[PDB]
């Protein structure tokens, strides 16, 4: 994998300090590296994230992943369009009363676990691409 990215399992990661939007994220994705917003799939992969984003040494407190609900009736998809195999959810997560439409990792839990929060917050994330 490229400076700045992480190889695991086949693919390459990285962590990047620019807060965007959940789409302009995803999009930075795709243009810098025809990847995607991080889709975590098991829960080592999950595991891996979380170790990337603190070992950044970022103060941040949430961190955009592909997840999001793109017709807001709480069905989830990766925006890479993988399969959900697998879910974190933190403590009341998803919300049904406040619902957010994307997702994103908590620093409160070590970015382990995930927050619906509006597409329209400005956070960093993390890409993830072949090659």
């Amino acid at each position: 994998c490229p400076e700045g990215t992480n190889a695991y399992r086949s693919y390459c990661y990285y962590f990047n300090e620019d807060r965007e939007t959940w789409v302009d994220a995803d999009l930075y994705c795709q243009n810098m590296n025809s990847g995607n917003l991080v889709s975590v799939l098991t829960q080592a992969e999950g595991a891996f994230v979380a170790s990337l984003i603190k070992e950044s040494g970022t103060d941040d407190f949430n961190v955009w992943i592909g997840l999001h609900d793109p017709k807001k009736n709480r069905r989830w998809h990766w925006s890479s369009g993988s399969l959900v195999s697998y879910k974190s959810w933190g403590i009341g997560a998803p919300s049904s009363v406040n619902p957010g439409y994307c997702v994103s990792l908590t620093s409160s839990t070590g970015f382990q676990k995930w927050k619906d929060v509006p597409c329209e917050d400005k956070f960093s994330f993390v890409c993830k691409f072949k090659n």
